[PDB]
């Protein structure tokens, strides 16, 4: 893509190592992609790690169930999660992350620079580092979870849409007659359940295609520091809920349970200071 690997001179005695990571995780529709770039400041006391946490989480919006002509169930992505944890006996600590508070815009974007003051600092400090941070939520927004010097996490989670000209809904919708009409197609439709539910191409790219996540965590690390390596737990995870349609006697009544299925992915990477390397175990 446009993120550059290497090793530049950005200045004041300062160096830019960068590199890449992969894993594809085909059991729970998950593409992970890991930029990592090592921030040495010759003039700080402290190496930097800014984790640039990306690639594709599919949102898997189907029909997963059918019992006969009245009844459905539809699962739907309702939250995607990634989250970076340092065990507690770690020297390092998180400095800085990206966003760095909640986000209700569709769109996100923030340029990453280094201030050589060892500190990075987003805009949207001085000279840039090699990433421009950038995604897109559509009916969506992105809220900070927790954060502490030893765990971050984001939480793209839904928020509200408009139903074919009915809405808009969340999932805490409610009507007497037809429930939670979030997904539901038609009110009286004469059809199979399975096939009253809205077309996910008239709806969020979050629920038909996926989430793309684009989050940097900044880690510092003391250089006098004894133990010079560090283990990283990264989290990637799909929140699914579960809205299924019912055929009362006169009409069509939806109904949504929260948060049923959860589907996490979490790979553990070494981090070698003095080596500037990044490396799945
Ligand atoms: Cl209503």
């Amino acid at each position: 893509i446009n993120i550059k690997t290497g090793t530049t001179d950005i200045g004041s005695n300062t160096t830019v190592k960068t590199g890449d990571l992969v894993t594809y995780d085909k059991e729970n529709g998950m593409a992970k992609k890991v930029f990592y770039s090592f921030i040495d400041d010759k003039n700080h006391n402290k190496k930097l790690l800014v984790i640039r946490t990306k690639g594709t989480i599919a949102g898997q919006y189907r029909v997963y169930s059918e019992e006969g002509a009245n009844k459905s169930g539809l699962a739907w992505p309702s939250a995607f999660k990634v989250q970076l944890q340092l065990p507690d006996n770690e020297v390092a600590q998180i400095s800085d992350y990206y966003p760095r508070n909640s986000i209700d815009t569709k769109e996100y974007m923030s340029t990453l620079t280094y201030g050589f003051n060892g500190n990075v600092t987003g805009d949207d400090a001085n000279v840039s580092i090699g990433h421009t941070l950038k995604y897109v939520q559509p009916d969506f927004k992105t809220i900070l979870e927790s954060p502490t010097d030893k765990k971050v996490g984001w939480k793209v989670i839904f928020n509200n849409m408009v139903n074919q000209n009915w809405g808009p809904y969340d999932r805490d919708s409610w009507n007497p007659v037809y429930g939670n009409q979030l997904f539901m197609k038609t009110r009286n439709g004469s059809m199979k359940a399975a096939e009253n539910f809205l077309d996910p191409n008239k709806a969020s790219s979050l629920l038909s295609s996926g989430f793309s996540p684009d989050f940097a965590t900044v880690i510092t690390m003391d250089r006098k520091a004894s133990k010079q390596q560090t283990n990283i737990d990264v989290i990637y995870e799909r929140v699914r809920d579960d809205y299924q349609l019912h055929w009362t006697s006169t009409n069509w009544k939806g109904t949504n349970t929260k948060d049923k299925w959860t589907d996490r992915s979490s790979e553990r990477y070494k981090i070698d200071w003095e080596k500037e390397e990044m490396t799945n175990l």
